[PDB]
C-alpha cells in the first residue's frame, strides 16, 4: 500500500518518499502545448486507454499530471519536482517525481520525456501509482534489434507490433537487414516495388513516433564489383538505393560484409569510406555508418593476440566515425568477458558495437531461445556503445529475451539475468506467467553441437536434482524421497503445457505449439523412466519392462520430432535412466 | 638384422649386444634336472611346439641352452652368463643372455626361471633369436585379474585358457569371485557340488603350472549374522568353506564386502580378523588376507581429506596384515592420481591393493571395452602393491585390456599406453591385427552417462578431425581436401569390420559380431553425412534430401541396437553433421 510494479528497464535511481495514492476519474494537464509531441501521445493513449478523462479547466482537487522538458517555459514543473531534474543527465534523461495529487515529467530531451511517459504508465496499476522519486537514463547510447536472420522474414504487421514494443521498453534502434529480403542481399542493386516501398513508408512513421532510429540495412558483397566503371556503377546503386530511403525520412544506414567468400578488406572500407564522405556528411543529419567486417568475431580477427590480414587492413582502413559490429568471441558464443571487448576495441581504436547472436534460432530452427541475456560481462560499456540482438523468425516468442536485452542494456551495472527473465515473462504473460515460466526455463540453451552456443543451461534446479538421484541410486543410499520429488516436477512440466496449450493467445501459440507437445512428450518419458527405476528398485520385472517400452517410445518420438527442447535435461534424463543397469544382481 | 620382437612385458633392462642368431634344428638342454619344474614344462612345451630337438648326448654343433636359478650349482650358466646375474634382484626376476649359439636363463627364484623361459618362447621366431643381454622383474609383486563382476561367470574351458595366458604375460595373481556364482554369494553358505569340485582342482592345478596364485574369493555380506550362536554359525560356515578350497590347494583367500547394505565396520573387521588368526596364521602356508571393505571407493571413503564413520572404524580394527581393495576416486572412475593412492594408503597405513573396474562392462553391457589401462599414475607402485583388473564377462576380448595390465604393472615407469594397445593387438590378432585396430579404436571409452566413466577417448585421431572439418565449414573455408580424407576413413571402417567379420575367429567374433555390424551402420551413416554436407554445399537439395534420410536412418538404427560403440565419434558425427544448417542462403 502501495508497491512498486515490475519496471522495465530498472530506472538507474528510484527512491520511495511516500504511502502512494489514487489517480481522479479525470485529471489536469499541464504542459502539452510545449512537451515532446510523441510523449505526449503516448500519453493521451495511455489515459484514453484506462478511461481517464482529460479537464477542460484546472479543477483543485483532481490529480495534476505535469509534461515537458528542461528547456522549456513549464514554472509548475519545476514547483512539482521540488529539488531533483533531469538537467544533470545524459541524453534521453529523464526525471519523474510522484507525490501527493502530483505527478512530474522532465525529459533531459524530447527521448527523456518520452521515456519518462514509459515509466509512469508501468507505474500506474488500478490507477493507484506509488510516491517515487525517479532519476533515469541508459549506460548504452544505441540499444534494439537488428532483423537479420536466415528464414522467413517478419511480417509487416509483426514488425509495426514490434516496434511499439521496443518503445514502451526504452529501445531506441531497430535495423532493417533481413538476410532474406532479396532487395536487401540477393537483388541489393534492384529498388524496392511500390507497394513495398509504401510499407517502408509506415515502418519509418512508427519508428519516429516510438523514439526508435530505423537503421536501413544493405548487404552488397556477394557480387558488389569495386573496380572501374562497373564499381562506379554499383556504388551509384547503393546511393540511389540509400536516396529512396532517405527520402522517406530514414536517417541511419548500414553496410554488411558478413557471410561472403570475398575478402577484400580495402574494397570494404573504401566503399564505407566513400559513402561516408558522399552520403553521410554530404546529408549532414544523417547518424554514423554502421557496418561489420567480413570477419566479425574473434576467432576469425585475432590470431595469436594479432589481428589477421583482413581485420588488419579493415582496421586501418575504415574511418573513426563509422560505428563497427562484433559477435563476440564466437559468432553464437557462450559469452562476451570484457578482455574480448577490450581486445577487438584496441584492434579498432574506438567504441564496438555488438551484434548478440541471441535469441536468434536460424542455425537451429527446432529450439525456441526463450531465456535472458546472458554471458555479458557487466561493464561492457567500457569498450561498447551499440549493443543490439539479432531474435528469431518467431517475433513474438522473441519478446522475452528481447525484454532483458532491454534492462541489460539501460541499466547494464545492476542487471540480474534471472531476476529478468522472471520479470520479463511476469510482465509479458499475466495470468500465465507462471506455467510460461515452466515451459521457458526448459528452452534457454541454445547449443548445435558444433560451432554454435550461448544461453543460460535449460532447468538447472531440475538438472542437479537428476544428478542427486543418479548419485544416490548409485551410492545405493534411500531415494525415495527424491523420486516422488521428480514425479512432482514431470507433472508440473506436464501440467503447464496443457494450460499453455488450452489458452496462451493464438498469437504465441502459433510459434510454440510444436514444442509444448515435445516437452509434454519428454515429462511422460521422464514420468515412465521413473516408474521404471522404481520397478527395478522393487525387483519388478514386469513393471519394468512396461515402464522401459513407454519411455523408449516417448524419447523415440521426441527425436523424431522437429521440434527441440530440454536436450540436456528432461531429453538426457530418459537416455541416462535407460543406461543405468540396476538388474545387477 | 633379427630384430627384437614384440614383447609383454617389457622387460626393465634389455640390450642388443649383436647381429643375432639361427637356433638348431636339434639343441644341448643343460640344467633340465635341477632348475624350476614348471619353468622346464613351459621350456619343453615350446620346444615340442616349434619342433625343436632336444639332444640326449652333447653336441658342440648344436645351440646350448641353460637354465636354472642362481642357487642352483651350475658352471655353465655362470660361463655363459659373462657378468649378468640375478643374484640381487628381487623376488621373480631372472637374467637371460642370448649371445653366439649359447642362451642362458637364470632366474632368482623359480617363478623367476618361469618368467625367463616366457621371454625365451616371446623371443623366438622362427629359430631365429635377437643376442641380447637381459635383467628384469616386476614393479608390483602380485598382478593379476578379479573375475568379480555381474553377469554370465567365465566357463570352465575360458579360465583355463585365461590362467595359460596370464603364465605367458607374467601375470602372477588370479581372484575368484564372480557376482552371479551362486556359491560365491547368494547362498555363500553352501558347499560346492562334487562336479563343481572336480572343475575346482583343474583351475587350481593350471595355476600353479603357472605361477599364478589361485585367490578363493567368498563374499558373505547380504545376510551373514555376527552376534550370539547365529554368528558362531556363520564364522564356521567361512571356516568350512575355506578348509574345503584349501584341502585341493588353495593358499590365498578373500572376503569381501562390497554392493551390501549393513554397514558394520567393527563386526565385518572382527570377522576378518578371527578369520586371519584362526585360519591364515594357524596354517602358517597362506598367504596374506585379501578384503574390500563397504565403503571402496574414495567418494564413499572420505569426507574433506578425512575418512568417514564406516571407513575410520574398518581401518582401526583390521589386521596390518590384510591386503585391503579399492577402486580409486570413484569405482568406475577416469584416474588414479598418486595424491588418491596416498590418502587412502595413508588412512590404512599400509600399501593398498587395486581393484580397477576396466575392462568390465557389466555396467554397460553394449559397449566393449577394448581400449589399454588408461588414467593409472606411473608412480602408484609408492603406495599399491597388489593391482587387478575386473574383466568382461567376454574373456577373449578382455585380453586386449589384460596384455597392457600385464606391461603396466611389471614396468610401471616406462608404461606407453598407445605403444601398449597396440602391441597387445599386434600380439594377439596376427594377421589381422591392422583390422582390428581399426575396430577396437572405436570402443575403448566407457560411459554410462551418469556415474561410470574411465578409459581412452574413442578414434582420437578421427575427432580431430572431424572438429577441423566444422572449424572449416563454419568459417566458409575450402574443406575439399579433409572432406575427401573423411571418406577415405569412413570406407577404411567398413572394410575393416568385413574383414573382420569374414576372418575372425569364432571365440572372438563371437563376442563382437553386434558391434561389428554397429560399426558398420555408423560407417554408412558417416559417409551419408559427407554427402549431405557436399549436395548443401553444391545446393544440390535433392541429393541433399536423399542423404539426409540415409544419414538418419543409419543413426536411429545405432540408436537402436544393443550394439554400442564410438559414441563421442562416429555416432556423434551423424548428429552434428544433421544440426549442421548449410541450407541457409
Ligand atoms: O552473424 C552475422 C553477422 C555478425 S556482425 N551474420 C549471420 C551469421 N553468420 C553466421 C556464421 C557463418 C555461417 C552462415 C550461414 C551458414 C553457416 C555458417 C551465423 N550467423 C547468424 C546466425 O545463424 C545469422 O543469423 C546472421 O545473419
Ligand atoms: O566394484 C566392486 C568392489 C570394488 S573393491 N564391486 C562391484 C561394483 N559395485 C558397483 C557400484 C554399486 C552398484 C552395483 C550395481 C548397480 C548399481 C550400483 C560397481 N561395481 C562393479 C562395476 O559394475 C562390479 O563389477 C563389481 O562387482
Amino acid at each position: 500500500q502501495v508497491l512498486v510494479p515490475n519496471l522495465n528497464p530498472t530506472p538507474e535511481n528510484l527512491e520511495v518518499v511516500g504511502d502512494g495514492f489514487k489517480i481522479t476519474s479525470s485529471i489536469n494537464l499541464v504542459g502539452e502545448e510545449e512537451a515532446d509531441e510523441n510523449a505526449v501521445n503516448a500519453l493521451r493513449e495511455f489515459l484514453t486507454a484506462n478511461n481517464i478523462e482529460i479537464n477542460s479547466e484546472n479543477d483543485p482537487n483532481s490529480t495534476t499530471l505535469i509534461i515537458g522538458e528542461v528547456d522549456d517555459d513549464i514554472p509548475e514543473l519545476d514547483e512539482a519536482l521540488n529539488g531533483t531534474t533531469a538537467e544533470n543527465l545524459k541524453e534521453e534523461g529523464y526525471a519523474l517525481v510522484s507525490n501527493d495529487g502530483k505527478i512530474a515529467i522532465e525529459g533531459k530531451d524530447g527521448d527523456g520525456t518520452f521515456y519518462g511517459v514509459q515509466t509512469f504508465k508501468q507505474l500506474v496499476k488500478e490507477s493507484n501509482i506509488p510516491e517515487v522519486n525517479i532519476t533515469d537514463y541508459p549506460t548504452v547510447s544505441a540499444r534494439g534489434i537488428v532483423e537479420g536472420f536466415y528464414g522467413t522474414p517478419w511480417t509487416h504487421q509483426d514488425r509495426l507490433d514490434q516496434i511499439k514494443f521496443y518503445g514502451e521498453n526504452k529501445l531506441n534502434t531497430y535495423i532493417y537487414a533481413p538476410k532474406d529480403d532479396p532487395y536487401h542481399r540477393e537483388k541489393w542493386r534492384e529498388p524496392y516495388p511500390e507497394s513495398e516501398m509504401q510499407r517502408m513508408q509506415e515502418l519509418i512513421n512508427a519508428s519516429a513516433e516510438n523514439k526508435v532510429d530505423f537503421v536501413f540495412g544493405i548487404s552488397p558483397g556477394i557480387d558488389i564489383r569495386f573496380d572501374g566503371d562497373a564499381g562506379e556503377e554499383d556504388f551509384n546503386h547503393l546511393i540511389t538505393k540509400a536516396e529512396s530511403l532517405y527520402d522517406m525520412g530514414v536517417r541511419s544506414f548500414a553496410i554488411y560484409w558478413d557471410d561472403i567468400q570475398d575478402k577484400s578488406a580495402a574494397k570494404h572500407a573504401q566503399v564505407l569510406n566513400r559513402f561516408n564522405e558522399e552520403f553521410v556528411k554530404a546529408k549532414g543529419d544523417v547518424k554514423p555508418l554502421i557496418t561489420c567486417p567480413t570477419e566479425y568475431d574473434t576467432g576469425a580477427m585475432v590470431s595469436n593476440g594479432q589481428p589477421r590480414a583482413y581485420t588488419r587492413i579493415f582496421a586501418e582502413t575504415v574511418d573513426p566515425s563509422i560505428e563497427v559490429m562484433w559477435t563476440g568471441p564466437g559468432v553464437v558464443t557462450n559469452e562476451i568477458p570484457l578482455s574480448d571487448a577490450q581486445l577487438i576495441s584496441g584492434i579498432y581504436d574506438r567504441n564496438m558495437a555488438v551484434w548478440w547472436n541471441y535469441p536468434v534460432t536460424d542455425y537451429f530452427k527446432g529450439k525456441l531461445a526463450l531465456g535472458p541475456m546472458h554471458g555479458l560481462d557487466k561493464g561492457l560499456n567500457q569498450y561498447v556503445d551499440f549493443f543490439t540482438v539479432n531474435p528469431m523468425e518467431h517475433a513474438e516468442l522473441s519478446k522475452i529475451s528481447i525484454h532483458t536485452a532491454a534492462d541489460y542494456s539501460w541499466n547494464m551495472d545492476n542487471y540480474d539475468y534471472d531476476k529478468a527473465w522472471n520479470r520479463a515473462i511476469d510482465m509479458l504473460y499475466g495470468d500465465l506467467a507462471e506455467d510460461m515460466k515452466v515451459f521457458a526455463n526448459h528452452s534457454t540453451r541454445m547449443d548445435n553441437k558444433t560451432w554454435a552456443k550461448s544461453g543460460r543451461e535449460d532447468a538447472p534446479e531440475l538438472r542437479a536434482k537428476m544428478d542427486e538421484l543418479w548419485n544416490k541410486l548409485s551410492s545405493k543410499e534411500d531415494a525415495s524421497a527424491l523420486i516422488e520429488e521428480l514425479y512432482g516436477e514431470f507433472a508440473r512440466m506436464e501440467e503447464a503445457c496443457n494450460n499453455l496449450k488450452a489458452n496462451l493467445p493464438e498469437v504465441a501459440l502459433e510459434e510454440c505449439s510444436r514444442q509444448l507437445d515435445e516437452l509434454i512428450t519428454l515429462a511422460q518419458g521422464d514420468k515412465a523412466s521413473l516408474d521404471m527405476i522404481v520397478a527395478q528398485l522393487n525387483e519388478d520385472t514386469e513393471a519394468y519392462e512396461s515402464a522401459k517400452e513407454i519411455a523408449q517410445n516417448k524419447l523415440n518420438t521426441a527425436l523424431s520430432s522437429f521440434a527441440v527442447i530440454s536436450e540436456k535435461v528432461a531429453q538426457s534424463f530418459i537416455q541416462e535412466a535407460l543406461s543405468f543397469d540396476l538388474t545387477l544382481i
